């Protein structure tokens, strides 16, 4: 059961290396790997990364390059066709550090996909962080990756959850 938004925009990611931020599970990574991508699942819990490998072995995908945490993590510039952040919530101070490396890590034409709780999610009891610092508005996230071409930018509310969905593509030279 991979993320529905991710399965909906998978066709927008050029074949190549895809990096999943704090993907823990392995359902999104294995889902993408089943499409022909070279995925690197990065998570902090060795218990999750270990279960990610097992799911890969069962789903028949030789793609699950595990990793560590995100705090002191850096990605090689122009090396990824896609970088996915599904419900990967971080404090403003950390997004200010990460996102710039995310923008630079993306090859021209590569995409950045995000799905997470909107600030109004605080009015619901269906999950997500309580600190508004980890719940930036859709426009604030966009300003953290300004040079990207936003193919999709949705603010959704159902009542139940408040979500933001983004698909940003790095321009061609």
């Amino acid at each position: 059961e991979p993320n529905d938004f991710l399965v909906s925009v998978a066709n927008q990611i050029p074949q190549g290396k895809i990096l999943c931020l704090a993907e823990g599970e392995g359902r999104n990574a294995c889902f993408l790997a089943s499409l022909g991508y070279e995925v690197t699942a990065v998570d902090q819990s060795s218990v999750g990364l270990a279960k990610a490998k097992q799911l890969a072995q069962e789903k028949g995908v030789k793609i699950t390059t595990v990793q560590s945490n995100l705090a002191d993590f850096d990605i090689v510039a122009d090396a990824w066709e896609g970088i996915v952040s599904i419900f990967c919530h971080l404090p403003s101070s950390l997004r200010q550090q990460l996102y710039p490396k995310v923008y630079q890590g993306l090859k021209p034409g590569g995409v950045f996909i995000l799905e997470g709780f909107a600030p109004e999610q605080l009015q619901y009891n269906t999950g997500g962080p309580k600190d508004l610092d980890l719940l930036p508005k859709l426009e604030t996230l966009q300003s953290e990756l300004p040079s990207l071409n936003w193919l999709i930018a949705n603010n959704l509310e159902r009542n139940k959850a408040a979500l933001i969905q983004l698909l940003g593509q790095k321009l061609e030279h």
